[PDB]
């Protein structure tokens, strides 16, 4: 009855965990897309 | 023992598909590490 609970527990903590690591995750995708145009778009002025 | 089983089981897809967002995270802390280099060396000139 206890590891059944337990793994219970779990199992809630596992799939919102899925949810969190992607918000950081999607934080660092956003991120590195924007750094990129702004690597990108200060070149696109600065070239000949 | 079957309700034991299915969610070890259960656990074992979770525990993987989160294994992956924090490798997936790993690579892109890392990229934007060189992202933001490549802007903080260039603006050096400006």
């Amino acid at each position: 009855e206890a590891k059944v609970k337990e793994m219970n527990e779990r199992l809630e903590d596992e799939e919102e965990m899925n949810a969190e690591l992607t918000a950081k995750k999607r934080k660092l995708e956003d991120e590195c897309s924007e750094l990129k145009r702004d690597i990108d778009d200060l070149e696109l002025t600065l070239a000949k």
